[PDB]
């Protein structure tokens, strides 16, 4: 669920899920349309695509359990939806951590009209 994801982001990046990643680019937080603005925006695009592969699960509200083995994120055995959601977030977190160095504030609160373009998962 989102309680898990946000906690994961903070631990990983140090920035806070909301508002650092709840309204960035064209995909973080708001999904929909567009061409991802930057690397962090691409993690969101890929992440949204990740939840999209799980039709009958509830990413936002189904809680899962994960642990750290010296820094590694280890998703714990749960329902199979819980296992797959967890993997989807673990990636976003890793991806987020990987492009902290290019996280740019001008994409914060990014306006919608500026997000039109085509991208299939
Ligand atoms: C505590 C506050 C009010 N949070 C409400 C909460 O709905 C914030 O919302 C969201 C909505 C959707 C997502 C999708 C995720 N990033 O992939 C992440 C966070």
């Amino acid at each position: 669920s989102l309680l898990e994801f946000g906690k994961m982001i903070l631990e990983e990046t140090g920035k806070l899920a909301i508002p650092s990643y709840s309204s960035y680019g064209c995909y973080c937080g708001w999904g929909g349309k567009g061409t991802p603005k930057d690397a962090t925006d691409r993690c969101c695009f890929v992440h949204d695509c990740c939840y999209g592969n799980l039709p009958d699960c509830n990413p936002k509200s189904d809680r899962y359990k994960y642990k750290r083995v010296n820094g590694a994120i280890v998703c714990e055995k749960g329902t199979s939806c819980e296992n797959r959601i967890c993997e989807c977030d673990k990636a976003a977190a890793i991806c987020f951590r990987q492009n902290l160095n290019t996280y740019s504030k001008k994409y914060m609160l990014y306006p919608d009209f500026l997000c039109k373009g085509e991208l299939k998962c």
